[PDB]
């Protein structure tokens, strides 16, 4: 279940190529709650709606089972 | 309780229409406490008090 | 103490009149720790030192 | 002891700054508010006061220990 | 494992020499989770991506 949304998140973030997305990818790869929160807030504070949206989706999936 | 205040909260957020509000709506519809907190803090620090107020109201209704 | 410091906080925030203080006011009325913290941090980052201070007092007493 | 000494040292460094952020910092130190200490430390770091943020880090690390 | 990643993290952060890095190094040597988090978030909004990434690595090792 997780292995699909993780791939979706890493692909979407790597596509962006922004230095904020590059951090985001790492925050996804290690499943770091604090790093994921920081990356989401930064992508929101920089203008990346796609990155923030996919981070929210992957975090909502991760929070459960 | 949450299902009642949520409707007006999402209506206000869609009314805002800012790309930050669009995140906010997503944060509200998925019931993500941390995402709601981040969206509220960002909407407050950009000048949208209208969004922050309804996020605070809906979050307090979710808490209690 | 709580019944006094809450009133002092609402009084100071109503005095400030900024749109951030109102949120702060609401943050006090609903007793939301995270909202109080956010309001204090914002009032500190905008220059309202007294509002952030009284929010800190009301949070520590609570 | 360690905390009773470092509290005084921290307040001494912070009072010299006189900044409204230090004025918050002292209150964050005297009232022992972990969250306020974090906010004050990040703000002094984000404005350029390395001494205040550093001494707040020391006092937080000894207080947290 | 942790004592291994600490050296690389401290070296990378010391190389930056920025006042944020001086904080970052201090955050690592004292093993302060909150300080590491603040330093990483600040280094992201200041332009040091390598510092934020290595802080994330050391913190992920630090959690366990």
């Amino acid at each position: 279940e997780l292995e699909k949304v993780k791939a979706e998140a890493l692909a979407v973030l790597a596509a962006i190529g922004s230095p904020a997305a590059k951090f985001a990818v790492e925050a996804v790869e290690r499943d770091h709650f604090s790093a994921i929160e920081i990356a989401a807030r930064f992508l929101l504070e920089i203008g990346d709606e796609e990155g923030s949206r996919v981070l929210l989706e992957y975090s909502d999936v991760l929070r459960k089972h």
